[PDB]
């Protein structure tokens, strides 16, 4: 061992620069790693009360009545307007 060879203790005193050096990666990792670990992973919503669905559950039949196909003007209404006497003619 070096407790009884300063021969090979005075190197290792030498050295322990070198093993400072390599303690220093320890210190550098983790302002490195530990450093770059800035993740905000806050995506938190079990909120039961929130507008937070694509289907309409609560009516059901208005979902069945227009099969919810076109969200500019569904079909609502069973009566024929504007095309009495007119348009299924002649295209009048």
């Amino acid at each position: 061992g070096a407790h009884m060879m300063q021969a090979r203790r005075e190197e290792l005193l030498a050295k322990k620069a070198r093993l400072a050096e390599i303690k220093r990666q320890r210190e550098l990792r983790a302002q490195q790693a530990a450093g770059r670990s800035i993740t905000p992973s806050e995506l938190v919503s079990p909120t039961p009360s929130r507008a937070n669905s694509r289907r309409e559950i609560e009516s059901l039949i208005d979902s069945i009545l227009s099969s919810s196909a076109g969200a500019n003007s569904p079909r609502r209404g069973s009566r024929p307007n504007s095309v009495i006497s007119t348009g299924e003619l002649s295209t009048d």
